[PDB]
């Protein structure tokens, strides 16, 4: 049986902060045991864990997620624990993040930064669930159209722009009960090439009691 575990971080190689991400259809741990290819699952905050391990030499490959792809060689599961922090580069950083209620309408307020130059901006979303597990991936349908902005053509990533999203309570009674605790998380979706399926970005969780 498993003789191994590994736990860890996905961290910005620039800010060292947690990089999240959604644990189904978001960003995965690609490995490759010496000598068939599993994946690592990680966690919405950007931790992960796994205690079925075995204790080897595997490669590791990254992609299709919200950072620039790469590849770890020759990377050494000893027996027993074993920690990891992977440094990668997001496309979008989500700067600024502030999600509040004032009266009736949840509102954000957040500025971006490109991870590379090359990056442009596609899409806005301030997502909500009735979990801290909220993403693109886990989400409430929300009526007004407020809560998010798609850009066709893509558009420049500019520091100092200020950008707003909005959710009007009394438009979403329905699936935003009024007394109990949401959880908001701004997201913004970039446009890059050559990386495959670009995934969401995300600021941290804020949780609101209505
Ligand atoms: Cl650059
Ligand atoms: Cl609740």
């Amino acid at each position: 049986g498993p003789d191994a575990s590994i736990h860890g971080s996905i961290l910005d190689e620039q800010t060292g902060e947690l990089v999240g991400s959604d644990m189904e259809n978001g960003n995965a741990i690609k490995v490759r045991e010496h000598g068939t290819d599993q994946t690592w699952y990680i966690t919405n905050t950007g931790e992960y864990r796994n205690n079925m391990v075995f204790a080897a030499t595997y490669d590791v490959r990254f992609e299709n997620g919200n950072f620039y792809p790469f590849e770890v060689k020759d990377f050494v599961v000893k027996s027993g624990d074993n920690v990891y922090d992977f440094k990668v580069i997001p496309y979008i950083r989500v700067k600024s993040p502030k999600v509040e209620k004032n009266g009736n309408v949840i509102t954000a307020t957040f500025s971006l930064e490109a991870g590379k130059q090359e990056v442009k901006l596609k899409e806005i979303q301030l997502f909500a669930f009735s979990d801290m597990w909220v993403g693109n991936n886990v989400k409430l349908t929300l009526n007004g159209g407020t809560d998010k902005q798609v850009f066709s053509p893509s558009t420049a990533i500019n520091s100092a722009d200020i950008y707003t999203l909005s959710i009007d309570l009394g438009q979403n009674a329905d699936v935003l009960k009024y007394s109990k605790n949401y959880y908001f998380r701004i997201g913004a979706l970039a446009d890059v090439s050559g990386v495959g399926t670009v995934r969401h970005n995300y600021a941290p969780v804020v949780v609101i009691k209505l």
